[PDB]
């Protein structure tokens, strides 16, 4: 499934206890500015966006039309209902020909807490059972604001007891993307708290590691992202978008009694990192939400907890599913069935 | 929202503004957006109709799109009654509704068939965008209600909206015959006098039924493809002449004509009172030379007509919008038409 893909020289170093792996978008430019499948969708970018905050609108521009599927019949993709707590979630379940034993990975899409499907990544998803010949759960997680913080880090603990009673030997590996990274991670360490130790990795794409931080502060600041004269203009429209976006979706995601500061919504501010599955990050050079992806990372390794950061330079957020636009999320899909093998 | 933006081409032909919309950046024209391509494989034979009105049906109902917006958009079944006559109306409510303004959707089914509900989330989508209140009509369906029973209910719809809010303005649209039954509906409201509808929104519409197959409107050379797709068209095409017979022999009773001005709206006398249009349609869309025809004729009497073609694509795609980028092009279109 992974062929006529380009041969990158990558760049592994580390840093501060964390796995570093810079992969240039090819071999003639190492930074600094988009890569050129990126750069032609974000058009729009070169004026300034005024998001609203409006979910019926916010959620209309969250359906990703279907993408060219080159696992077909090879990966069985079915809907079924799993019940524990007192909670019925619904998954998108996948089955590899000549599944494997024990290890299951379990998967929550973005959407900012308030929107998306799970048939957002699908496609990405087939690739990755076809070649690991692991089950995975693509669930369908409590969506904000019907459904606000903690319902969709219920809906997860629900999903990690069904699979810990079903089979004693199971390996969980969590998954997610951006904002459902976000609440997998916040699952995990509450399942950790009641003395589960059934999930033992963590695959990360862009996670929201601190919704709402301080857009005036170190993890907001645009000075950390060097850019190209040209594409400058539209690196800080795009950026100040997700800074609004970032404000609204954490509205939706919390309720009033309840605080995004704290260490169930920001994963970034738990006290304690020592539980903390070995874990990759993916994330893109020009992903606002980078920063924090990185000072996660920082403070899993201080833990001395196993980390990798694979950055990819030139892509912006929420790349990954689209493997049928871009080889980096192809070679997404090949770094997460290797960690299953 | 990753869309690579498509540099679309518009240019303007006998008044009309013509928006030809390529399907990806490589391609402009002459072979099928692959992404239809794959679900027509099976016509590489030709295409066995069964012909009995259950199996018609079936055939017209749409398996389940999923729906991104989900309750942010309200929706409801409402029953209106007009010129004693009953329709059941499945009502879109927006958050923070805008005033005056409502679109009127009869979705499509070939005249006989289909369900307001093939068509709810492409509905939600424009609903969400445009904060427009939609009625998306539970018109009556051939035979056992055939033409003009659909016309009627769209005329009982917009008098009912016009008797609720006297500044209502009402934008009509509709798919395939869906857009039929709506267009004659309209072209009734304005001859009793109405001027409330003051647009229209077709999506690949039927503008004549059952019109000479061995004419213009349904010759194939229209439709250059490259060969390796000849045959898949060649049976696609073929496929929609036998359907468009059959369908138009139900919707029109033995004592009317098909070639009539309100079965056919291609064919009425005069379009100096039809309003602003914009018609959506694909490349390889059997439906599309007539619709090319109407859009020639409402430009010709001076109305504002604008023609999107999207390249690549065939027929009844609209609602589809976890399929297909254009699908949700054609929400936004409609939902930048309503604000």
């Amino acid at each position: 499934y992974f062929q006529g893909m380009p041969t990158i020289n990558s760049i592994q170093t580390t840093v501060n206890g964390v796995v570093k792996i810079v992969k240039p978008f090819n071999n003639d430019i190492a930074g600094e500015q988009f890569d050129p499948h990126v750069l032609q969708t974000l058009t729009a970018f070169k004026q300034p966006a005024i998001l609203e905050n409006d979910l019926a609108a916010l959620r209309s521009g969250s359906l990703t039309p279907a993408i060219a599927d080159p696992v077909g019949d090879a990966v069985t993709v079915q809907s079924r209902n799993i019940t524990a707590l007192n909670r019925t979630v619904s998954v998108e379940w996948l089955t590899p020909q000549n599944v494997i034993n024990h290890t299951v990975l379990v998967y929550f899409h973005g959407g900012a807490f308030y929107g998306g499907v799970p048939g957002n990544n699908t496609v990405l998803l087939k690739l990755v059972a076809a070649k690991s010949h692991c089950e995975i759960l693509n669930v369908d997680y409590s969506l904000a604001p019907e459904a606000p913080a903690p319902a969709g880090i219920l809906d997860g603990l629900a999903i990690f007891q069904y699979l810990e009673q079903r089979d004693a030997e199971t390996m969980i590996t969590v998954a997610g993307d951006s904002a459902g990274a976000n609440v997998i991670m916040a699952a995990t360490n509450l399942n950790q708290q009641l003395g589960s130790n059934r999930i033992n990795q963590q695959l990360l794409l862009y996670p929201v590691t601190a919704p709402n931080a301080d857009h005036a502060g170190p993890l907001w600041d645009l000075a950390a992202f060097p850019i190209i004269d040209s594409q400058r203009a539209i690196l800080t429209n795009y950026h100040d978008l997700f800074r609004q976006l970032d404000s609204i979706m954490t509205d939706y995601y919390v309720p009033e009694n309840f605080d995004s500061h704290s260490p169930l919504i920001s994963p970034l501010h738990q006290e304690n990192f020592t539980m903390t599955p070995p874990t990759t990050i993916m994330v893109g050079e020009f992903d606002p939400f980078r920063p924090q992806a990185w000072a996660y990372a920082q403070r899993l390794a201080a833990a001395d907890t196993a980390t990798t950061f694979i950055q990819y330079q030139g892509l912006n957020h929420a790349f990954a599913p689209l493997v049928d636009q871009y080889w980096q999320s192809q070679d997404v899909a090949q770094v997460m069935a290797a960690a299953l093998i």
